[PDB]
């Protein structure tokens, strides 16, 4: 048999599969999807363009440890993602910065001046709890309306006041002129795509890969010691406490007969269209092609779980599940879905590494 | 008694495995298809390289068949790009057509024979053979010693490490000799490449919920604890029976892939080198895939003794060794052998598919 049965071949499951196997363990990693990599899986479309079938996946981290780790399995294309937001018929920097405010209102404030201007408009909040509070308390009611309110309502189906502060706190507000989506120390894409990096990661002879397979389809007749489950929690426990909310997305992919379609990798639509944004994969990968491929993101209530929904009622409901999980003797939970945390890739990696260390000492 | 488990454990994700998996699953059987490699499709696997060029890591794979049955079957899993492969052979510093034909003869010897003449020409140089048995017989008896030496003897010696006389007639008889001006490598009814590659086609083929795909796994690593009713084996026969009769010869290959900053390196899909270099041939994938790209990627093939089994070696000595293993296989109760490696048959893609499909109809009987 195996020492470990890992459910989910994304970062959480693949990072652990790699570490355990590098330390002698015999690992069987399985996934219900026909491919590995989970959400970060990438492949070439019919036109021969490299794309992310599950939406834009830009790698960024502040962890020297995380970056040096991945570096063992892939070279890097230096890349700092940038996003424009379609507001009032323009394409403006988001996160909001000096340039956003100046171009929108036709002002000419310096950075020093825009700090006072924000001050003069930000609503005061006794205690910031909601996604509305974080933004409104920093940059006033108007900017909140034009950049965050609409987008949030469309993405989650919930007003920012029905969401925890951490959600819209992901996008910081700047008084400077930095226009990168991330100020992280390390920002780079795997030179030949995520999938390629996962294959290196899972190359050990100590790793058996099983695809197109629900773990429940084999758990009964396959000898294993410990289980590492990276799927959704509520599903692991047959939805015993009811359905734990997970927001989902639909992706409509297109290929155009032109080299470039967008000014940058991603354009957000806070106040227009059904989709939240369009992305162009050549901006992100650096691939050269006579054509180009893009993807439109439509928020959905039903579908494969991609987003936990951070808010009081869901935090509580998860705690019920967390209780069962912590009780689950021979099963360790890790990942964005398994532990219900709005995590980026690097964060999942860290959580995985840390989980590996405990399982080791 | 223990678990019932999978109805079928299938070893190999090549055409032999995949076709039986799809057929079995579609019929309602639970299948676990396993392969020691980290990908499906066996030799026919294809992928994009670092440059973004669709290539065949295991050498050039051109699909051709005369079986309508087979073509329509594979058509269920992929659209087609019509392609008719054309090889050139480097002889006397020239690039001449092979199969040998009217143009090959005329251009090589600077002749002006008509089709009707090249027939009399061949007749006049052919060596007679009481009974054709070797690869030397099939050729020499048709186009003569000189053409044989120039197009076959050197190539064959390099590919197999054996003189054509040390190989069965069936080996070189694969390449027809022509009196017409056909320069196609195949004259089959249906010649086309899978529009988006073989891998895409295989994914559709193993996509059923009834099929579980296991990669990076030698069946021996699991056949001890995973329950299964019947096994379909598609690897080398001798290895299945622990070489209890000794190593069955299989020829291997080393592939050297290159990418060049040009649009096109070769006049055709493949160029053969019967009398030059270590490698037997070079191939440019864009000719075969139809892909558009500012660069191009090619593969050189180097015949090898040691390595992964790619070719059975048809000759009396080996046919005699295989026959013993064949009896073992025929005795194997809950084991079905099918494919190029598992039945020791020099088969093309379309042939293996056909053999799998037949195997399936028998299983369903
Ligand atoms: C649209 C989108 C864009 C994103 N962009 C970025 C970005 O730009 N930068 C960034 O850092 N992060 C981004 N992320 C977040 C990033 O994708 C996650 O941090 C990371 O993918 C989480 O990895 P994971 O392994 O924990 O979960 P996953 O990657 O989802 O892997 C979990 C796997 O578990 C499998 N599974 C679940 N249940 C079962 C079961 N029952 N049986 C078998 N298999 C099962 C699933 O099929 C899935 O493949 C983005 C996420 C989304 C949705
Ligand atoms: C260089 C080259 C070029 C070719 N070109 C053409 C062509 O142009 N046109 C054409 O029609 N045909 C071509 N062929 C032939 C074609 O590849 C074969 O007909 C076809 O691939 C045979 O399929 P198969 O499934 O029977 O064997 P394979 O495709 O080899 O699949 C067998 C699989 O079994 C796996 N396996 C074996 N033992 C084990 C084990 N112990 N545990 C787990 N897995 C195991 C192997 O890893 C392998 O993937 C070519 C072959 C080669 C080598
Ligand atoms: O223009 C915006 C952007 C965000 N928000 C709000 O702030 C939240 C967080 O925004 P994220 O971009 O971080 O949310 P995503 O998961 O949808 O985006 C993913 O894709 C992006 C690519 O553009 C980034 O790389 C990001 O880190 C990555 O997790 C949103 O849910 C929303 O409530 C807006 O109101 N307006
Ligand atoms: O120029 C040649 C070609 C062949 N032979 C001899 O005849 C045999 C049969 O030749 P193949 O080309 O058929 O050998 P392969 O299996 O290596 O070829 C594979 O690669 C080819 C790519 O051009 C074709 O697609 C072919 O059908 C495919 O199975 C060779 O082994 C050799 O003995 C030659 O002497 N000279």
């Amino acid at each position: 048999g195996f020492d470990y049965l890992i459910v989910g071949a994304g970062f959480a499951g693949s990072v652990l599969a790699e570490r355990l196997a590098s330390s002698g363990q015999r690992v069987l990693i399985v996934d219900r999807r026909p491919h590995i990599g989970g959400n970060a899986y990438d492949c070439y479309d019919d036109a021969g363009v490299l794309i992310h079938p599950y939406g834009p996946h830009i790698f960024h981290t502040n962890s020297k440890d995380v970056f040096e780790y991945l570096s063992r399995f892939t070279e890097w294309r230096p890349y700092q993602h940038r996003v424009l937001a379609s507001v009032d018929g323009q394409l403006l920097p988001i996160p909001i910065n000096l340039d956003t405010v100046n171009r929108l209102y036709g002002l000419n404030l310096t950075s020093f001046q825009v700090e006072e201007f924000f001050a003069s408009v930000a609503e005061k909040v006794e205690q910031v709890r909601t996604s509305e509070d974080v933004v409104v308390s920093k940059v006033g009611r108007d900017l909140y309306n034009k950049f965050f309110r609409g987008y949030t309502r469309k993405q989650w189906g919930l007003d920012p006041s029905e969401l925890d502060a951490s959600v819209t706190a992901r996008v910081p507000t700047r008084t400077n002129r930095d226009n990168r989506y991330f100020a992280d120390t390390y920002q780079a894409m795997p030179l030949h795509g995520y999938t390629r990096m996962f294959q290196n990661m899972l190359s050990s002879p100590n790793i058996k890969v099983m695809l197109n397979t629900d773990y429940r389809e084999i758990a009964d007749f396959i000898p294993f010691q410990h289980m590492i489950y990276t799927g959704p929690v509520d599903a692991f426990f047959d939805f015993c406490y009811g359905k734990l909310p997970y927001r989902s997305l639909e992706f409509r992919h297109e290929t155009h007969d032109t080299e470039q379609l967008l000014p940058t990798g991603t354009v957000n639509y806070p106040n227009d269209y059904a989709y939240t944004r369009v992305s162009e994969f050549k901006h992100i990968t650096g691939q050269r092609h006579h054509q180009t491929s893009v993807v439109y993101e439509y928020p959905r209530a039903e579908g494969d779980p991609y987003y936990p929904v951070p808010r009081p009622e869901n935090a509580e409901l998860y705690k019920k599940y967390e209780a069962l999980a912590d009780a689950a003797q021979d099963v360790t939970f890790v990942g964005r879905l398994a532990t219900y945390r709005y995590y980026n890739m690097d964060q999942v990696v860290a959580q995985a590494l840390a989980t590996f260390r405990r399982l080791q000492g």
